[PDB]
């Protein structure tokens, strides 16, 4: 069960600005308890190679390895939506478990790799799909005309009904889930700003902390540094979007979607059983297209109509993004 | 929400050995409903060129290329036991939701990063801290010597808790931990030998489908091939013992420990409320001590007696 929010992650990421030994460390909890350490997400070479005091003269090829190596840290990234979140419990008093027993997970949006650390994403709740509904099948005793609209009407709105179910999926994935996404998309960015000005700020203390000749000896430039690490973020956001942009497709195309498709393939399944059910009790005023109809019933109702993305979108610019992660 | 067991996915790895071919497949539920299609976590690029139909010409060179492939997929692992695993709440009634109160698991073991799927492992439950409120305080009548006694009994058999505490929890460790790590390797090292047997069932598949005259052609021996990845294995095997070492430890000196140090100083602070009522019932009858007791008390059950690993083993 559930115990820490997001807070509990982003202030480890936080501090003041307060000069002091500040450095990245590879624990939430010991940047949480002291405010001169600050949590990266980096690799521990990175945390060492930056932790580090280091002499006047090896200083500007100091910043230059960093600057590459973030740059490194930021971009060199992978993705999968191929995740196997095992839980292997221990019997404490029992023999030995089953391996087959263990716990097994792999309902995730995606995983952002890091080289230092492992993001995933999990979307809850799933969606709710507004139930469908039985269509009233009215009979008219010795009507042929009549009795087979009543069957035809029953196949179009059962066409419709297919069309607004994806209409309200993708506008919901449209207006909560993507929106969300958004959010997130603002607080990676946001992350990694932070994690600039913490290598920043780690670096303008060793050079505001040397003799003020060597301090004129060195040529330095807080813009340089200032600069070289927001392309280097820009960069970096590329592939984070990129990575963003396919978990809100898959999670529309392969969550939300099938999900959707499910509960409209049982519709059709009930809705077949009444028009079957439908004819036969009809079956002498439909006397000469019994079997007509019977085929037209099963063939329409047992294929899916496929889903159109590009019907609900009307953006043709976000229509150009999403279409390519499919 | 529903669990569910490994059982599936180990038997999505694997096949029965025919004469159709088989292919790999990306997919666990794919392949659980398909003798034909078995799962791997190697890169879908390795899927690709695995599956592919190669003509007796490039048989070779495309044999060749896998078990380089294969070696990159089992040896180029990357680990880490740092992971952020956020769930995002979806307000599907309302304004959207600041991402500072969507919820944060970061209580895995450690993390296991193959080209093509990434293996997180995470351990329950604590370790059960056996009952340490086991003695009672006798109240001594008008004996100043025996309640000063059983004070420093008292203060003596916390000393003595502590220590049989870290022993039992780094005995169940190695007796019970180790031990279910230790069928980690070996179900991990098993699972690297389906993937090197499905390969091989793959490549031998295509080298059955040519004719005669091209077979002999071709020196291909599915011994030397059975040789090469083995060695690939046993190479893979070296950094995936590594992580299960490191995860190993981590959990003796990360989960256990810190819980045990929890659970004793829980037992610490209850002892000191049952001392100090205890003496508070023996008004007076320690006077000209009270206070070099409490100080005695006090300096031992405010501070916790160090765990030194070395000790333990």
């Amino acid at each position: 069960g559930p115990k820490y929010t997001m807070f509990h992650y982003l202030r480890a990421q936080e501090f003041e600005h307060g000069k002091s030994r500040i450095a990245l460390t590879n624990s939430v909890n010991e940047a949480l308890l002291n405010p001169s350490r600050v949590y990266t997400f980096f690799s521990s070479d990175y945390v060492k190679k930056v932790n580090k005091a280091t002499e006047a003269a090896m200083f500007l090829g100091w910043v230059e390895q960093l600057v590459y190596d973030f740059t490194d840290e930021t971009s060199e990234v992978s993705t999968t939506d191929k995740i196997a979140d095992i839980t292997i419990i221990i019997p404490y008093i029992g023999p030995a478990l089953n391996i087959g027993n263990m716990l097994y997970k792999d309902d995730f949006v995606g995983a952002l790799i890091f080289s230092g650390a492992v993001i995933l994403l999990e979307f809850i709740p799933e969606i709710a799909i507004p139930v469908l509904g039985t269509f009233a099948l009215v009979s008219y005793i010795a009507n042929k005309v009549l009795t087979v609209q009543t069957i035809d009407n029953a196949l179009s709105k059962r066409n419709e009904k297919w069309d607004e179910v994806y209409k309200y999926i993708v506008t919901n994935w449209l207006a909560k889930v993507n929106t969300q996404i958004d959010l997130i998309r603002k607080k990676m960015k946001e992350a990694l700003e932070n994690q600039a000005e913490a290598t920043k700020a780690i670096i303008n203390y060793q050079y505001n902390q040397y003799t003020e000749e060597e301090k004129n000896n060195i040529n330095f430039n807080i813009d340089d540094l200032s600069s070289k690490l927001n392309e280097s973020i820009n960069k970096a956001m590329i592939n984070i979007n990129k990575f963003l942009n396919q978990c809100s497709v898959s999670y529309l195309m392969n969550s939300m979607i099938p999900y959707g498709v499910k509960r409209l393939e049982d519709f059709d399944a009930s809705l077949k059983d009444a028009l079957l059910k439908y004819i036969y009790d009809n079956r002498g005023t439909l006397i000469g297209q019994v079997d007509r109809l019977k085929d037209k019933v099963n063939n329409t109702l047992s294929t899916d109509i496929p889903f159109q993305l590009s019907k609900y979108v009307d953006n043709q610019r976000l229509l150009s993004t999403f279409t390519e992660y499919i």
